[PDB]
């Protein structure tokens, strides 16, 4: 068997075991700032991703086994105007050499063309695109910006959101939950996801986020902490 | 600091680090059978509880600190008739010397009289009593059979339910979630619970369950696995 | 499988998941004081033991498997006079209902009569009895006060000793090591121990210590911290 | 704080979270073969290293803190002739971009010139060079092929050696132990090592090994398993 685990109470300003992509950076105070902020205000047309350094062995073709994993992180999405927000933040798995994809509604995870890339993600969508449901939502996405399953999400502006995500290999069940401690409000969505068929044997895990493509659709996407463990046997 | 953790993939037929109360027993196959089964059929007027041997330090008066904990267990509730079920199963914390309370709708956790006992529990209620909401539910209960918060629960007869419960001391947030891998269906409920004011410094953690008080309101309450960790600092 | 683990950075003055036996108590500062101290000076004819509350499943007759475990603790032995010391302190496993045995050189673990009790222990002996080697030693003991294997031990008066003990089930190897960080000095002893044949399926783990039987052979036996994990599969 | 941990019961033939350097490879059976083997026989002039993918934060200049870590691995060194062996294998820490250094007696870790590189290592030396003690030894090395402290090591040809290494930041104590389960024989060495002064803030951890520079001084250097955890607070 192979177990791999890591836990940050906060992030290090120059983090060597976190690959920073796009505009992602860690603040002096140890927040993982996924999207751009200038003069303490979020900027549009921004995209940032962060991956853990060590690839995670999620399945093995030789032994035909699949990994079960669990991760918990807290994040904040703040927007100067509650009514106009975009685009969102997501936890995702992708091939180790994964690079930022389309910005805006694609969340830096997906793009177009039949050549849709291997990426499984739990997204926290704050903007209803043409492929979305009408209200803000938490979606389970499998190789597409369109969620296979989702649950309506009462986003709370600027409030800390605690997230727990677990994948049970034995039942191919991916579950994702969000709780705002502020008002003890929760949401959850689960889906049957075959990882072997959606992703390669090894993957990198992390976060991706994008601010909106207009000045009036901006917000922050900061990750405050992160714990993650995966076991393959 | 003090960390305490334990993990059973299944239970041992004669388990010395599990205190069995009432009719609770572990089957040869390693299932924690909370309620009575005779000829493979659940019997009425049954009550069983199971606690971990070692008390858990959840708060300390001297250092004024509170513990954060997390537990995951999978359970099955099977009833010969879908329409008539009772009463339920619950994960709970109570003083170390805790003993079974009222049966039936009280879930072996609570009883009557102003002398209501110290017990915090996440309950999986399958019968609507006079103090319940109308439909089956997952409730957060604080020193009362009446839930402070609850979420409607689409109970699936005989199907495995995976549960994750976490308490974040820093925000006094208790969250409880249920997912049926069978059909990737989920439910979640969270509540602000001050543990210091509801329970003593040390507690025992475990499960409690009761079958209905009539022959036509019977079901099983089996726990298949259990992991639990708590840290106090 | 079944995993069980606990970690104290220090002890709680009134510890509910530590069974205190004999004169053992935890000080206000959180030290596990195994032997008696009066006016800050160790007293003779003292014996104290401490066990973790939850029994540990070390082997299972049905599945014919044995547990692998590992524990680390730091301890101090202080004596007003370097030349005259007694008797020692030990980490040990014994049946769950284990009670203090003979004092003095028997370390509160063993006694006489063909009815020698089931107890495996790693002892830190500070007095050469008739059954001991001549110099102070770390011994692996299997159902006898006489060590099966030992290594000469350069005891450092009043200095912190860090101990790591591990049992590898697959090779029936018990290893015990001591390091004084003060002067980076180390000692180690290992032995082939069949746990199934020496102890029952379930056991309690902990510490035992005794001061000498004369006024001029006194010392303290304090445990400062303790971590312990055991897995059975 | 930041915790990082990983555990392999064995290695994966194409391991993406293990950087393989020099001649190092993983066999079909999952052994980490550090040095070359041709027709099942070890070859001379060989050097192989393996590092974990994710850098480890061992100290932080801003917060002036140091990490405590612990690792356990089992390894085998087999030589066709007991009397003539070389050179050895070592666990080591070095800057993340670390590359193989001199072969032979330098163990792929060190080389010459005042420009001696930052590398701390626990070495299992099977050949007495001009800078070594006379007999085979386990050495603690700090930025030099010459060990600061060592203990004579009774190497057992072809037998499994279990190793436990721990660094206690609070006392700057590095301890390294070896036990042969075959005959319950142990060795240990500890040293006061200031990591902040010997290595940069971030490092990569892993193994390095070299076979001798002559045909009659050859042996294997295989790692069978590996667990490692480090916490910085
Ligand atoms: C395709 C795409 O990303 N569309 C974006 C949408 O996601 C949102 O950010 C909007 C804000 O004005 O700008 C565009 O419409
Ligand atoms: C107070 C109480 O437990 N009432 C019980 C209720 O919980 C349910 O089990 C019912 C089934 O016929 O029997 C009684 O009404
Ligand atoms: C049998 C026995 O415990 N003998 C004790 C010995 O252990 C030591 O404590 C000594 C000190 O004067 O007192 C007695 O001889
Ligand atoms: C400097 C150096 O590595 N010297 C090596 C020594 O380590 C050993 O391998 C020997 C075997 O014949 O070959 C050389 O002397
Ligand atoms: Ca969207
Ligand atoms: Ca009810
Ligand atoms: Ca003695
Ligand atoms: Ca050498
Ligand atoms: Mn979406
Ligand atoms: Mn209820
Ligand atoms: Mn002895
Ligand atoms: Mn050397």
């Amino acid at each position: 068997s192979e177990v791999v685990s890591f836990s940050f109470t906060k992030f290090n300003p120059n983090p060597k075991d976190i690959i920073l992509q796009g505009d992602a950076l860690v603040t002096s105070k140890g927040k993982l700032q996924l999207t751009k902020v200038k003069d303490g205000k979020p900027v549009d047309h921004s995209l940032g991703r962060a991956l853990y350094a060590a690839p995670i062995h999620i399945w093995d073709d030789s032994t035909d086994r699949v990994a079960s994993f669990a991760t918990s992180f807290s994040f904040v999405v703040e927007a100067p105007d509650e009514s106009k927000t975009a685009d969102g933040i997501a936890f995702f798995l992708a091939p180790p050499d994964t690079q930022p994809q389309k910005d805006g509604g694609f969340l830096g995870l997906f793009n177009d063309s039949n050549k849709s890339i291997q990426t499984v993600a739990v997204e926290f969508d704050t903007f209803s695109n043409t492929w979305d449901p009408s209200a803000r939502h938490i979606g389970i996405n499998v190789n597409s910006i369109e969620s296979m399953k989702y649950v309506k999400w009462g986003w709370e502006n600027g409030k800390v959101a605690n997230v727990y995500i677990s994948y049970e290999a034995s039942t191919k069940t991916l579950t994702a939950s969000l709780t705002y401690p502020s008002n003890a409000t929760s949401y959850i969505v689960s889906a049957n996801v075959d990882l072997k068929s959606a992703l390669p044997e090894w993957v990198r895990v992390g976060f991706s986020a994008t601010s909106g493509l207009s000045r009036d659709h901006v917000e922050t996407h900061d990750v405050l902490d992160w714990s993650f463990t995966s076991t393959l046997q």
